[PDB]
């Protein structure tokens, strides 16, 4: 293999492009430097759809390890989201249809990512959307029996509420939340608020319904009442992927 390109960088190594100077194989490999990545190593392996980045291998070198995995060419979520803007309704809701597709795939292997957000969504030669980094990504679901999540974790301007507001929480609804927050981000090219809490002015005017403000300004009515039921500070209350798929505007006919 032989490094060409950095892809990004992690809280435990970086993500470079590895081309083989025979097969040509071009991959993206994590080079993890040094228990937590065992089961990183692990989730990696039961994952096999078409919106979920594919792992290939992993070689060992005493300290240095390997992660091979598939390639994105297209680049990311994030760079395709231009500041203050952010991209075409169709073009938003295709990438939100291919989200929901993988974050359900995710939750029927009784899977949470845990850190859902545009620079882990990588998009392919076909502008294919692909779920990747499964270094917060914990078991949620066990012989059909659910276990409640303790450890905080994410990115704050994506986090659901109830991580910073209870000790246990359900792994689902944190998914649901932080996908409102990059179709937000897809429709109106900025972030709603620094985290949800009850000292962030921005996230308590969300809740006093003052969609007059930005970034709602900047949203249509369709997606925006999308956006009022994922939104929803009371998770239990909080609409579910299967509700999301009967939602008009998910629904909507678009195109240009
Ligand atoms: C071809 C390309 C990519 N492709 C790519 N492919 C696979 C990736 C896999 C992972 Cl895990 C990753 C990681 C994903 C997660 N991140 C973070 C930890 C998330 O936020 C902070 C890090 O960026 C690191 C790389 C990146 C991959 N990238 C990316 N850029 N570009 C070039 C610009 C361009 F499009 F021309």
């Amino acid at each position: 293999w032989d490094l060409v390109q950095t892809l990004g960088e992690g809280a435990y190594g970086e993500v470079q492009l590895a081309v083989n100077r025979v097969t040509e194989e071009a991959v993206a490999v994590k080079i993890v430097d040094m228990e937590n990545i065992k089961k990183e190593i692990c989730i990696l392996k039961m994952l096999n759809h078409e919106n979920v980045i594919k792992f290939y291998g992993h070689r060992r070198e005493g300290n240095i390890q390997y992660l091979f995995m598939e390639l994105a060419s297209g680049g990311s979520l994030f760079d395709r989201i231009e500041p203050d803007i952010g991209m075409p309704e169709p073009d938003a809701q295709r990438f939100f249809h291919q989200l929901m597709a993988g974050v359900v795939y995710l939750h029927g292997i009784g899977i949470t990512h845990r850190d859902i957000k545009p620079h882990n969504l990588l998009l392919d030669e076909r502008d294919n959307l692909k779920i990747a980094d499964y270094s917060l990504a914990t078991v949620f679901r066990y012989n059909n029996r659910e276990r409640l999540l303790n450890k905080m974790c994410g990115t704050l301007p994506y986090v659901a509420p109830e991580l910073l507001k209870r000790r246990e929480f359900h792994a689902e609804p944190v998914d649901v939340w932080s996908c409102g927050i990059v179709l937000t981000a897809m429709l109106a090219g900025e972030l709603p608020w620094d985290q949800p809490s009850d000292s962030c002015q921005e996230y308590s005017d969300w809740k006093e319904k003052k969609t007059y403000l930005n970034p709602w300004k900047k949203i249509d009515s369709a997606p925006l009442a999308l956006l009022h039921k994922i939104l929803v500070e009371n998770p239990s209350a909080r609409i579910t992927i299967p509700d999301i798929k009967k939602d008009r505007w998910y629904n909507k006919p678009l195109k240009k």
